[PDB]
């Protein structure tokens, strides 16, 4: 098929952080039917960056999230054409994270390209200054709206002296395959870890993994 | 043991909604272990509401978890001086509803007492407008903060046309038991699952089911 049961993948990412101007390419390898991937990160503008390289993990993949309950797979049906995303991430704590991001197939590679502008990130505080160790799971509610699809999820960001911060991510994912063709599904859920695996001269190097599944609820139901 | 297989429990609950005042009283019982509960509830002022009786539902018992995968149970063990919750609900299109409650043991029986205030639902909104047809299934996750338990989570609330109205809950668990003797467990999720199971007199009677269950994150992680 076209989305085979290994892909690599490509990313450019371009964007500026509380106006420090940056930019990122990517190559990654990953099993989209497992739902699991891996990502090694250069930043190639704008290094070292002066912000906590976690604020951009979840800009770096929707191909790569295990499907099971027959669950329509709206990402992997809008191959070849590929589809869109867009997200704001509010932190609780002041910072505003907006990206833009598309997502295509040339050549039997996934090609990403990633627009990224974050605001108002206090100086002083845990993402500035560079206190951050990496995300918890989470959860993400998908809904079908306005022909799309729309995701929800609360992240809680680790702290250095233990505690979290938390941030509030609304998505819109968009296919650009012809509407009529693909199954939107109903409500559903993805599990998802990212864990940073390896980072090198402070983090102009990052390997990422994420491992990724789709559920219905599996409670029982008295309707 | 203070927590047995079976418990009854006992509400009431005062607030305001976009001014209106009301009162409500419940009554029910439920398996704390098995994570299940039944709550029979009657507006008893200020019947019956202006708005949706959906906003209220969470409000109406963190006792009923069924903690599984062996993880340290914060609300169950904060017996028997029993633990305080507060909570901003913050809906998509207006509407901010804020709650503080008291969970506390009295002969037996689990008494809940509950203050609320919402505002901002406008009027052509589906809350005061009650065209939502309850919530569906939903996870939160809850993190160690300031000595006592915070937890994060969004939910949609069902609209009659189809599509989902989305709001996004912070919460504050707090145990009123003293500070070491508890074991305070890491970052978890509950996956929930709230349901109308009967109406009466245009919601001036509800009878309520839900059925949650705590688990850690059954990803692979690569840490």
């Amino acid at each position: 098929e076209l989305i085979k049961e290994n892909m690599h993948m490509k990313l450019y990412m371009e964007g500026t952080v509380n106006n420090h101007h940056f930019k990122c390419t990517s190559e990654g390898e990953g099993k989209p039917y497992e739902g699991t991937q891996t990502m090694r990160i250069k930043v190639v503008e704008g290094g070292p960056l002066p912000f906590a390289f976690d604020i951009l993990a979840t800009s770096f993949s929707k191909t790569f999230i295990n499907h099971t309950q027959g669950i329509p797979d709206f990402f992997k049906q809008s191959f070849p054409e590929g589809f869109t995303w867009e997200r704001v991430t509010t932190y609780e704590d002041g910072g505003v994270l907006t990206a833009t991001q598309d997502t295509s197939l040339q050549d039997g590679c996934l090609i990403y390209n990633v627009k990224i502008r974050g605001v108002n990130f206090t100086s002083n505080g845990p993402v500035m200054q560079k206190k951050t160790l990496g995300w918890e799971a989470s959860t993400e509610m998908l809904y079908p709206a306005d022909g799309g699809l729309e995701g929800r999820s609360d992240e809680a960001l680790k702290l250095v002296g233990g505690g979290h911060l938390i941030c509030n991510l609304k998505s819109t994912y968009r296919s650009k395959k012809p509407a009529k063709n693909l199954k939107v599904p109903g409500v559903y859920y993805v599990d998802r870890r990212l864990e940073r695996i390896k980072e090198a001269d402070k983090e102009t190097y990052v390997e990422q993994h994420e491992v990724a599944v789709a559920r219905y609820c599996d409670l029982p139901s008295k309707l």
